[PDB]
């Protein structure tokens, strides 16, 4: 059951998955319906679903992983696909290799520095390469 605020845009939250808490490497998963690109794992709000909680779910059914949230990034809108999603960080503490996505739709996911996350993010996906701009 997709969610949406009262500007009808729809809600979303999204982890940075850190490979440490030096913030220097980060977790991208394949796009579903296009596998050779890359994305943030993130995805729909539940009903009554604090965004904290809706993005740790979210990050452990795409991408498999587990951590330690940290700090609320911010809150980025997408005009044009009209959406708005809550950005954590999470320093991934845990690795699992059979996760509901992978088993389900083959999603990949695999480790970038920084700065070629935002170089692969910018094509398709600018507001999730503003993600990292700090
Ligand atoms: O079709 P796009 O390229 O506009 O993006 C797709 C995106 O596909 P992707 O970014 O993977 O190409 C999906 O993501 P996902 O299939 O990888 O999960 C994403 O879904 P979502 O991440 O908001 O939703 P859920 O993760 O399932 O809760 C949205 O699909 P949905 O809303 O039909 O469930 C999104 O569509 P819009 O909200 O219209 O932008
Ligand atoms: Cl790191
Ligand atoms: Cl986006
Ligand atoms: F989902
Ligand atoms: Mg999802
Ligand atoms: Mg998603
Ligand atoms: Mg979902």
């Amino acid at each position: 059951t997709r969610t949406y605020d009262g500007d009808g845009y729809k809600k979303r939250a999204a982890c940075l998955c850190f490979r440490s808490e030096s913030e220097e490497e980060v977790l991208l998963v394949s796009s579903s319906r296009h596998p050779d690109r890359w994305i943030v794992p993130g995805g729909g709000m539940e009903p009554e679903e604090e965004p904290s909680v809706a993005a740790v779910r979210e990050v452990c059914e795409e991408a498999g992983v587990k951590g330690t949230l940290g700090r609320l990034v911010g809150i980025f809108e997408n005009q044009e696909r009209k959406h708005r999603t809550y950005v954590y960080v999470l320093i991934v503490t845990e690795v699992l290799e059979d996760w509901e996505d992978s088993v389900n739709i083959g999603r990949k996911r695999e480790w970038f520095k920084i700065e070629d996350a935002i170089k692969v993010l910018q094509y398709h996906k600018p507001v999730q390469a503003s993600y990292f701009e700090t």
